């Protein structure tokens, strides 16, 4: 039952990923409320921050525990720029978010061909939480084209933040 | 990221399906109680077509929008011809889902195809639902049998009715 | 006492519009968050097609059950233009729905006309509701008639949703 | 819709190893606390006994019962040695439970490879427990190695028995 | 007070014959469900397994824990042909039954005459639940002798399922 | 009352260890459970991996905004070598504390000389947490010097996890 080194290769840069994510989203978390005066978008990308950072990474870890799988830690990150607008701040998070999904497919692909089944397993939340955490940032993004009111926008993300689906939840 | 077209199109399919099976069983719930007499055999089916024409297709709709694929409605379904008896109406019922199993698998094994793990995922629900729907569709064929008395078996369906397991609820 | 066929079909026909109603209801309510970014419009418009698709249907099925009356299931409905805007979906739906109440008229005409009181009194929830979907229809156009955001309507939606007139409830 | 032959019998054969692993857990369970004076490591193997002979049983004949596959009940199982100290009885279980994974990787395969999408949803189950069940046996085992003392060992046992991960529980 | 061999062997025996029984009725618990469309029929029968294969099986280990005797597991049991009818099934539990109350008097005889009193007392729970066990089984027994109907029978058997006396409970 | 630039740029400096002490903790934590089979130390390091990368963190960036200072994400860590046991392993998180404590002076030194009284208030935090996290740390590291069994030790970290000075807490 031993494992694949191509899995855990996948992995640990899913680990990567995640953490470095959630460590640029802390920046775009601070550069909504400071330089775009909107708190509660803010508060929304903390809130993903602090999931990639988290349970996202945390899971990797137990896997490997279970598995006999290592863990690196190899983390580079910087934020050399940032968008113009918030609208922007949103739809770079999406493009990161479109690119999480295409990721995990990838790991998902490979067990299947690598014939691990407690990968595939595990990767069902991936597969899952991928879609739904796409969806709550298109839900804000769209805020942005329905309206030129930034305090609307943003009182539409408080009741948004200040609230799971039986397949995607 | 972008959608698989044949997988929009089955699962425009099953759309489809779910809603015309749920309107002919919201009329052999209504030929269940009116003609064979049969008041809870008609619940039985009611609550079936409200699932089909419910849960089911809502599902396929709320992916749509995630994913970004199409709806489509499309609906011709006519009752032309009951069955005689209520032995056949719930054997026809079987049938009928026996045949939604089918379908299910076909979705599967696309998605497999087209290494849409989002889909596969979303199918998991359907694959379990397809063998759960059908096992309560059978209890109540195999009443049918066991007894040449309506009144005991529109009891047991009412007990049955007025009533989840770990893998398949 | 025995039931007259110009009511059966008349009600056979009221059963077809509510199903094919709400199938098209069900529709909008996909387009009203997908493509639109409404989705308390289409919460809204699920509301009334689970209305049509339900007791609008359900009560005709279980008068029949009693007066002797048949069931009639033959649905064709199909969705292939969707308006441009919300304003003009929720407009449709209007349309729709002013339509029902002269539907409704007709057969509480009919009714007098045959001596079938106890047709009339059924009909009488019709008639009532008639004016009361439609009033509430009305209430969410006049909205889109009141603000030019989109998410300043979406929050009256909302509260609307989320809320019994002695005489029209 | 018709049941493999092939996976009828890698279930029944699945059926067989837990029920013949039970009852060496129980005399395990037994010897663990007469020989080797560790009632708590009994505890935790009399609980293991407990779940091949029950759920991890029961729910392959529940199966059977909704596809239309035969159980077979051929059980031939003797303790005939057993091992000398308690690190070593653990270590045994241990090497029974990673039997059990890949066993359960070849069911998966097979369901994939005969295109049993509903055999393989319920293997998902299977593939789960089994990184579970031996991670929970690992858990002890590295106790042996931590220890000296088999009182503080079961010390440690008794915490962990008089105790779900969002994956794997 | 040096332990008895031949009762340590009958005993032994004793342990043999409850996990055997308990694998075979749980088998003619999955046989009564699926093949003979008796759901609660099984309940029964697998109420009887669970118990043979629990409390029969684990009073005699920890017995001989504490008087110094061995565990032998050897276990061979197969399940080769079925009854033909229901009836037939719960005769042949009977059987069983009352074959365990032969067996129990037996080993009550031999401590009785190896001057074991330790192992008397022990046996008198097994003395009790020979009578008992067979009791409710010819309870069942006798429902299809008094109805030909299999859903009156099986709604006199939920019920007894879905339930102390003084001297045998 | 505008803001020292050299407070800004010690002040992101700490941000930065912060954030890699944590992502070396949250391996460190891993390392401690899986190779040290030491589940509850590395409970421990996953808690200060969880302090730093927040409240440590976030309470820079709140100030930030409330100051007009910048915020600066540059960060860069691999761990490429991990201590021999896990009594070094605590000792490294020790060393790390106890710079922590240097570094935090440098800041209050800094605010006094530049009379920056808002930042020596803000870092009156940092003063005390400093000697209290690693008070933390030391008190596990004493362990490791009192005892030779690792199962000693991990039931003392238990209950020290699973439990505020008046001024240090
Ligand atoms: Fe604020
Ligand atoms: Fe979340
Ligand atoms: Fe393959
Ligand atoms: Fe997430
Ligand atoms: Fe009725
Ligand atoms: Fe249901
Ligand atoms: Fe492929
Ligand atoms: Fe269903
Ligand atoms: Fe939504
Ligand atoms: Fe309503
Ligand atoms: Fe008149
Ligand atoms: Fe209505
Ligand atoms: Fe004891
Ligand atoms: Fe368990
Ligand atoms: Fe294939
Ligand atoms: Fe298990
Ligand atoms: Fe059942
Ligand atoms: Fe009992
Ligand atoms: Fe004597
Ligand atoms: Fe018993
Ligand atoms: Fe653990
Ligand atoms: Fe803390
Ligand atoms: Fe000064
Ligand atoms: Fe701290």
């Amino acid at each position: 039952m031993q494992k694949s080194n191509k899995i855990n290769d996948a992995l640990n840069q899913h680990y990567k990923l995640n953490v470095e994510l959630g460590l640029v989203y802390a920046h775009y978390a601070h550069v909504a409320d400071d330089e775009f005066d909107m708190p509660y978008l803010g508060k929304f990308i903390q809130h993903l921050s602090e999931d990639k950072l988290g349970v996202h990474k945390e899971y990797i870890s137990d896997y490997f525990k279970r598995n006999g799988m290592k863990l690196k830690t190899d983390v580079s990150v910087a934020v050399k720029s940032i968008p113009s607008d918030a609208k922007a701040l949103i739809q770079e998070v999406y493009a990161r978010e479109n690119e999480v999904r295409d990721h995990v497919k990838a790991i998902a692909k490979l067990a299947l061909a690598e014939d691990d089944y407690e990968s595939f397993y595990f990767i069902q939340w991936y597969v899952r939480d991928g879609l739904k955490d796409l969806t709550e940032v298109d839900d804000v993004v769209k805020l942005f084209n329905s309206s030129n009111d930034k305090l609307i926008i943003e009182a539409t993300i408080k009741a948004m933040v200040e609230k799971e689906h039986e397949i995607w939840g």
